[PDB]
Formats: structure tokens, sequence, C-alpha cells
């Protein structure tokens, strides 16, 4: 299995690595139909999305979306440095693969 | 595929932003039959819901109203300053569809 | 659809509003079979359950249940004062149907 | 229903209490095969677990089982003091049924 | 029945304890499909993970592999210190059985 998230990114079609070393700068989340979504920014203006659950995913995908959300609000909150984040590059907000904290 | 709270809320009906840039004052939540919900207020008076799930909402948005409220309670407990609201107006208090969190 | 807590509570027969103010004394809480439910105390001693859920409750009810728990634990653990709690009071300890916090 | 962890302990067979007003010292957790468990120490060297789910627990205590986990390692991670412990002293370690913590 | 991590280690083939005594260095967690699972660091380059659930897993795991996600989450955003891992080292990086916690 992949030992960091740059090795877990190459993985997949349409991803690419963005390295911020922030903390995340706002949090969002809705409950409006079909847009049962977060979406993060950084201070340089970056804006990604948790995508809605939807036909693009796995069953076991779905559970991990739910701790995706999870792990950025409590990142935000609690202001940990993001240092990547492995993405989906042909969504806008780009889309959270994976995420990795450290410092 | 939202860029943010406002362009999210604009593409629904019966909505509204409310900017508040301040933490909550107050975090209400009950069990009552028929009144599992929560409250909040803000020191200005200003209050919101999130609604009792309902016919009004689709079984994706169920998921997403546990979430809501688990957000408020942690917002409220660690004095984060919500940035923004995304709310229908149809209701009293008015509804909660998004939050926004930012510094 | 109520505003507080003292409006909610009012809608139910055999209730009343207890204003602690105060910060949770103690938390107990048990996994014994019949009695999966938790207890809180306040310095005045002053004791509240919340529920073993049962045939009294409908099914909205069951993870608003769940959901009291989390939030009583959190509220102890963080020292936040509790301002309200709207509880059934033909049951002892009295049983917790609603709670507000603010400072 | 009972005023405290005292009285509820007395309500089953084969059950103590242990007082403790202390920190928890260790917290251990288990994801392997049928030894899907948590173990907790205090500094003076007494250990209790949260029994791995078996035969001998009826429905309702499963969700309660998972939630004394949740509330183990957060009060290991805060430091929170337990008053005390009800456990089973039928089995090795002794197992725990309910916890109590006040300041 | 175990009462510490080095013994309930050593009933299952396949595994070592690994000694950190230290926190976490990093933490990441990817919801991409077939590679839903979290990679922990340590400082000095040690690296483990929570395995994708799968059919080396029986029902019972289930629950306790998403539990440890959130463990290691938890103790890597408030710094607390691992003691040991129990791992299975027929895995690369090496899988986590089992974490123990402590000063």
């Amino acid at each position: 299995t992949p030992q960091n998230i740059t090795d877990l990114c190459a993985e997949y079609h349409n991803t690419q690595i963005h390295t911020l070393n922030d903390k995340i700068f706002s949090y969002t989340e809705s409950l409006a139909g079909k847009r049962e979504m977060a979406i993060i920014t950084f201070k340089n203006g970056a804006t990604f999305q948790v995508e809605v659950p939807g036909s693009q995913h796995i069953d076991s995908q779905k559970k991990a979306i739910e701790r995706m959300k999870d792990t950025l609000r409590i990142a935000y909150l609690t202001e940990a440095k993001v240092e990547k984040l492995c993405v989906w590059n042909n969504k806008t907000p780009h889309a959270i693969a994976a995420i990795s904290m450290a410092n």
C-alpha cells in the first residue's frame, strides 16, 4: 500500500497534489438538497470541495466522504496545518481525494 | 459546484444570506417528540433553527442535518466565529441550509 | 416552531423548566442492560437523566437521545454553562427533553 | 431510575464500585478479530476493560458499549478525573458497566 | 483476556510491537476508491496504516477499524504520546491492530 499521500495520489487519473502547509482559512458545509457538501479555502484563495456523494463513488467511499468532512471541520477548528491535498482536477472546485497534516 | 456559501445559497428559492461574523451566543437542542431540533442565537438576538427532519427533505439531506447539528454544537463550544448562514426564510426561526466559518 | 427552550417545553404535558446557569458537576453513563442511560448532577444537588430508549419514544427521538448524551458528555468535559433544562417531571430523576447553553 | 452510579451498580449481580478519583493513566484499543476491546489503567495499577461485544450482551447494550469506548478515549485525552467505575468483577480485568466523572 | 497491548498482540500470528513513546508526526487520510485508509508517521520515519476494510476482516472488526481512524486523528491533533502499536508485519506499511497511549 502507499506510504504517503503523493504515492497514493499518483495511483489515480486526473489528480494532482497541492502543497498548502497552512491552516484552513474558511470551512463551509451545506445540508441543502443535492448540495450536501463541504468547501474549504486557504488564505491564498485556493478552494476545494468534498463532493456530494454520487454515482462516481463506490460504496466503500461513502463512509470515507463522511469521515473527510469530519476531518476538515476539526482541522479547521483546531487550526491544524494542512500539508498536502490530493485532489481530482476534473472538477471545479478541485475535489479532495486525500489530506495530509503535519507540523 | 459552488465556490462559496453565497453561490450555493443562490441555487435555492426562499433563501438569504445572513452575515454574522460572530460566535454563537446560545445553543439549544431538543429530543422531544416532533421537535427533534436545534436552535441557535447570536448576541444581537437573531435566532435560527436546524429543522426537524420531515417530508420536505430528501433522503440525502438526513445525514447532512445530523452533521449540521454536530457542527453547531462544536462551533458553540469552541467559540468559533460564524461568518455567514444561508437560511430558508419561509420558516420561523429561519432554517439553516448552510454555514461558513472564517476567523 | 418555538424560538426557545421555554416555548418548546410548554408544548408538552408533564414538563418544567429548571434554570441552572451552571456547569455540570458530575456526568455518569452506563452500558448495563436496561440501564443504558446517562445521569448528570449540578452542585446544588439537582439530578437529571437521559432515559433509556423505550416504547414511550417515537422513532425520530432515538437519534436525538444519542445526540443528547453526546452533548452532556462534551458539555461536562468543557465546563460549559448550562442555562436551562426542559424536563419531564413524571420520572425520577427528571428526564431531559431539551437543553440550552449560554454564557 | 437510579440517581447515581452506586445505586445503579447495586441493581446488578457480580458487580462492585471502584473509587478512583484519578485520571486515566493509559488507554489501549484494539481492532484485532475477537479482541475488539478497550483497556484502561490507573497509576495504582488497576486495570479495566470494555468487553468485546458478545452473547452476554443484549442488543440495547451494543450502542452503549461503543459510547463507553468513546467516553474513555476522550476522558483519557482531556485528563478528566474518573470518580467511580461500576464493574462486573466476575471477569479479568474487571469489566466496565458504568463510569462517573466529577471534578 | 489481555491486560495490556503486548499480551493482546502475542495472541496473533504475523504481529509485532513497535514502541514509539512519541506523538504522531503526520496524519494522512484518503477517500479514494480502494484506498479508503489512514497512514501515520512518526518523526523517526516509521510509517503505519489502518488497512482498507476487506475480506481479511470479520464483521466485528469493521466498527473497530472506523474507531481506530477516529483515535489516530484525535491523537494526532492533541499531540498525544503513543506508547506502543501492535501491527501486522505481513503488510507494507505495517498494519495497525492495536494502540496504547500513556504519558
